[PDB]
């Protein structure tokens, strides 16, 4: 009937934050490797998402061109209303943007603005010595 329950836009999101200069390839490689640990696939991502501000993004733009799927740029001050709900604060994004990780405060930011409900992150941010992704998913979960 009329009432049946439509529950999962099973959406999954890449949030990201890297040094300048780091590369689509580089970007690419750490997500394959973070939505691996979580038995995702990156046929399964629906966006990426990371901060907005002054630097260009040639890196992020490549890498949403490869994977034909959308990147956003969230306003620091979106990412901020995250910051309870943050695994894993870093100190140079703090210092750089306000925000304690742009990786894990982007991906819950978007999964939430898209979905129209609550996020959770998959697990903590994985991270090497130039970016850090982690992964939100739409919680249903009835």
């Amino acid at each position: 009937g009329s009432h049946m329950p439509l529950p999962i836009p099973s959406l999954l999101i890449a949030g990201i934050g890297c040094r300048r200069g780091c590369s689509a390839e580089h970007l690419r490689a750490l997500l394959e490797r973070t939505l691996g640990e979580h038995g995702r696939s990156l046929a399964e991502l629906d966006a990426l998402a990371s901060i907005d501000g002054k630097r260009d993004e040639p890196g992020l733009r490549q890498l949403a061109t490869l994977l034909e799927r959308p990147v956003h740029f969230l306003a620091p001050a979106v990412l901020h209303d995250y910051e309870p709900r943050l695994l894993s604060p870093s100190a140079v994004a703090l210092r750089e943007t306000g925000c304690s990780s742009v990786a894990e405060a982007a991906a819950l930011a978007l999964a939430e603005r898209l979905g129209g409900g609550r996020a959770d992150l998959l697990g903590a941010k994985r991270s090497d010595d130039r970016a850090s992704i982690a992964l939100a998913r739409l919680l249903t979960e009835r």
